[PDB]
C-alpha cells in the first residue's frame, strides 16, 4: 500500500539519522589507526626474485568506518523524498543496490585489512568482486519476479559473494603457517557476525523471490534490508572501534 | 540458416583440433617452470607486524597453459555433435560461457602471476572476478536481445572486467618502486596483446546486440568468438612458452 510507502519515507529518514550519529560519534571519537596496502615487485624474472614489499598506500580506519556509514546516511535522506516510490510508479530498488555497492564493498575491504590481507591487488579484486555479488542482485530484481526465472541472477551473485570470504578463511587458517601466526579473538567476532550478516542478505532476496506469504509483500523485504544495513553497520563500526584499542 | 548451423558444428571440430595440438605440443615441449602462491600472514593485531611471506601453492605454468587450452578443446568437441543448435531451432551459447568462465580465468591468473601478483588471495580474487565478467555477459544473452535493456549486464561485465587489467597496471607501473625493480620486455607484450583481444570480445557482444548491419547475424558473431578464442588463447600460450621456456 501507499501507506506503507509513506512509513518508508519515515523509517529511511531515521535508519539515515543512526547512521549520521554514529558516523559523527567515530569521527569524533577514533584515533589515527591505519593499515597498509603494499606491493611485492618483482627484481627480475617471473619465477627468479622480488622485491621486497613497499607500501602503496595506507587506510585510515575511522576514516574508513565513518565513510560507509556515511554512505547510508547519505542515500537513506536522499530516499526519504519518496523517490524510491517514484522509482516505482515488483518494485525495485535501484538506490540499494547502488548504496550497498559502495559500502558493502568498503566494508569487506576493511575486513580484509584485519586479517592480514595487506596485497593492493587483493584488496581491489575483492571490492571488485563483492561488487559484482550486489550487481547481480540488482540484477535479478530488474529482469525476474517472483518466479523460477530468478535463480540464475541470484546464485551468480552467491558465487561471487562467496569468494571474498574464502579469501578472509585462508588467512585466518593460514595453510603456510609457521606457528607464529595468531588471529585476535575480537577479528573472529568481526568474521563470523559480518559472514552471518551477509547469509541474512541472501536469505532476504531469496525469501523475497521465493514468495512465502509473509514476503509476498515486497516492503516487508525493504524494510528488512534497511534494518540490516543498519544493524550489520553499526555491528561492524563499533566491533572494529573496541578492537582498534583492544 | 540450418546450413551454417551444421558448418558451425565442423567449424568448432576444427577449432578444438587446433587446441588440442597445441595443448600437446606445450605438454611434449614444456619445461617444469612455476611460480609461488603466497601468503604473508599478520603475527599478532592488525596494525603490529607480519610473518614471513609463504609459498602455499605453486602453479605448474605449462601445465596451466595446457588446462586452458584443453578445456577450450574440451567444449568445442562436446558443441560438436549439435547442442547448441537447440537455440536457432539472436541466440545463446552457454558452452561459451562456462568454458570461458574457466578457462579465461585460468589464463588472466597466469599474467597476474607473470607480473609478480602471488598473494593467494589476490589471484583467488582475480579469478573470482574475471568469472563474474563472463556470467554478466551471460546474462546479457539470457535476459535481452537487440534492444536498449541489453545494455545493462554488458557495462556490468565490463567493470568486473577492468577490475584485473588495473591491479596489472599496479604491478607494471609499480608506484613504490625502489630503482630495483624491473619488468621483463616479454610481459609488456603479453598484457598488451591479450589486453587488446580481451577488448575484442566485449566488442563482438557489443556489435552483435547493437545489431550492426553485418553483425546482425547471431552466427557471424558467433564465428568471431571461435576465431578469438583460438587466437588468443594460442597468442598467450606461445608467449609464455618462449618466455618461460
Ligand atoms: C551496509 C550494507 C551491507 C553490508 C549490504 C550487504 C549486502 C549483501 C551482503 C547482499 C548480498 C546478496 C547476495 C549474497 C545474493 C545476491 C543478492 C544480494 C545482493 C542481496
Ligand atoms: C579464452 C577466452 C577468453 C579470453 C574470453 C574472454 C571474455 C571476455 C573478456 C568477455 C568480456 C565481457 C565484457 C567485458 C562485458 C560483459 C560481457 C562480456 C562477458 C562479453
Ligand atoms: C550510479 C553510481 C555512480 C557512483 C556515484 C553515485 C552517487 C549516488 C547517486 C544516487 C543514485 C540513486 C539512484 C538513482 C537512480 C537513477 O539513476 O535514475
Ligand atoms: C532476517 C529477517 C528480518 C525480517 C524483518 C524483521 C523485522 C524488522 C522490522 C520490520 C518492521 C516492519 O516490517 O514494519
Ligand atoms: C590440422 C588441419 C585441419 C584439421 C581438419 C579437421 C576436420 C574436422 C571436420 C570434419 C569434416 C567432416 C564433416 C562431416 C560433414 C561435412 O563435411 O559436411
Amino acid at each position: 500500500t501507499v501507506k506503507e510507502i509513506k512509513s518508508l519515507q519515515n523509517f529511511n529518514r531515521i535508519a539515515g539519522v543512526f547512521h549520521l550519529l554514529q558516523m559523527l560519534a567515530v569521527l569524533a571519537l577514533a584515533n589515527d589507526f591505519a593499515l597498509p596496502m603494499t606491493g611485492t615487485y618483482l627484481n627480475g624474472p617471473p619465477g627468479t626474485t622480488f622485491s621486497a614489499p613497499v607500501v602503496i598506500l595506507e587506510t585510515p580506519v575511522g576514516l574508513a568506518v565513518a565513510l560507509f556509514l556515511g554512505l547510508s546516511a547519505l542515500f537513506h535522506f536522499i530516499v526519504s523524498s519518496g523517490n524510491f516510490f517514484k522509482r516505482y510508479s515488483k518494485n525495485q530498488n535501484i538506490f540499494r543496490w547502488v548504496e550497498y555497492s559502495l559500502s558493502s564493498s568498503v566494508m569487506i575491504v576493511l575486513i580484509a585489512q584485519i586479517c592480514g590481507i595487506a596485497d593492493i591487488v587483493a584488496l581491489l579484486a575483492i571490492f571488485g568482486v563483492n561488487a559484482s555479488m550486489i550487481l547481480f542482485g540488482w540484477l535479478q530484481e530488474k529482469y525476474t519476479q517472483p518466479k523460477d526465472g530468478d535463480l540464475l541472477p541470484f546464485w551468480f551473485g552467491c558465487i561471487a559473494g562467496i569468494v571474498p570470504w574464502i579469501g578472509l578463511l585462508i588467512y585466518v587458517i593460514a595453510p603456510g603457517s609457521t606457528s607464529d601466526v595468531a588471529v585476535p579473538g575480537f577479528v573472529y567476532g568481526i568474521i563470523i557476525s559480518l559472514f552471518l550478516f551477509f547469509n541474512s542478505f541472501a536469505l532476504v532476496q531469496y525469501l523475497q523471490y521465493k514468495g512465502k506469504g509473509k514476503w509476498s509483500n515486497y516492503l516487508r523485504g525493504e524494510r528488512a534490508y534497511i534494518v540490516l544495513s543498519l544493524v550489520a553497520k553499526s555491528a561492524l563500526a563499533w566491533q572494529i572501534f573496541s578492537g582498534t584499542l583492544i
